[PDB]
């Protein structure tokens, strides 16, 4: 509250860590279907079915930009891009599998870069 703060976490370091997480999820063979921003003109169903499309070059951008005001508003969008792939593709696809695997692989290098 008013002049009452918690010790502070040194969020420093928060940018450069976020980019190389990043950096890995770009690289990872399952990577893409995830790379660029899906063809909203080639895809029917894409545009009125998903409200938010989200990519990994579209967060490398807003990164790159000062776009985070934090490490939880960079997780959000990472996260979004699998929950769009769920709600769009069935989970015995190569898409779906794609998914669920690139999924996983962020959500320990997020546990073990910041929990």
């Amino acid at each position: 509250s008013m002049s009452v703060k918690k010790p502070k976490r040194d969020d420093s370091k928060d940018l450069a860590l976020c980019s190389m997480i990043l950096t890995e999820m770009e690289t990872h063979e399952d990577a893409w279907p995830f790379l660029l921003p899906v063809n909203l003109k080639l895809v029917p169903g894409y545009k009125k079915v998903i409200k938010k499309p989200m990519d990994f070059s579209t967060i490398r951008e807003k990164l790159s930009s000062g776009q985070y005001p934090n490490l939880e508003t960079f997780a959000l969008d990472v996260r979004l891009v699998f929950d769009n792939c769920e709600t769009f593709n069935e989970d015995d696809s190569d898409i779906g599998r794609a998914g669920h695997n690139m999924r996983k692989y962020f959500e320990k290098k997020w546990t073990d870069t910041f929990k």
